[PDB]
């Protein structure tokens, strides 16, 4: 897993994991708005990158510090940033995992720690989720994303030819920044 800090917040942490063969979508997928106060759990179908992921979290929190938090809260609230919606239940049908994922990125933001103790927040993942963890990088993300359904969700132009990830991933930067 990975811990992400941004220096303009730095109160703010967010933990990332990716796990790949995970079998038990569907319970996670039931239980997804009541386990959203501690993890969210997103389709790396709609993620092609890391900085698309990261943008998102940023976006999250400048929304929420110089705005207004519309959702319960930040982790619900980030996966409501990543998505071109405006309202939470749209952005966790399209982001959400789905009873056929057999991929997920796991997120947690936190607020109150000092120092993430990461073997425990390792032990509840997987205790949650039953597949295997791998690293949550550009390498591993680049496998799993689906292009036709990013265009389709994005609203991303049939002229728009990008040429690679990294096209993709620049043009859903900035649809989301």
């Amino acid at each position: 897993m990975v811990v992400s800090i941004i220096p303009q917040f730095p109160d703010i942490k967010v933990s990332l994991a990716l796990f790949e063969q995970v079998k038990n979508a569907k319970e996670i997928r039931s239980k997804m708005s009541e386990l959203s106060t501690s993890f969210a759990f997103i389709d790396p179908r709609l993620v092609c990158s890391g900085e698309q992921m990261y943008s998102a979290i940023y976006k999250t929190l400048i929304e929420v510090k110089y705005n207004k938090m519309r959702t319960r809260n930040l982790n619900s609230e980030c996966v409501l940033c990543l998505s071109p919606t405006s309202n939470i239940s749209d952005a966790f049908l399209k982001f959400g995992i789905k009873d056929d994922s057999s991929q997920l990125i796991c997120l947690k933001f936190h607020t109150n720690t000092d120092d993430v103790d990461k073997e425990q927040l390792r032990t509840i993942m997987t205790s949650i989720v039953k597949g295997q963890e791998i690293e949550f990088n550009d390498d591993n993300l680049s496998r799993f994303y689906d292009e036709a359904l990013i265009r389709k969700i994005y609203k991303l132009s049939d002229d728009f030819k990008p040429q690679d990830v990294n096209g993709l991933s620049r043009a859903l930067v900035d649809a989301i920044q």
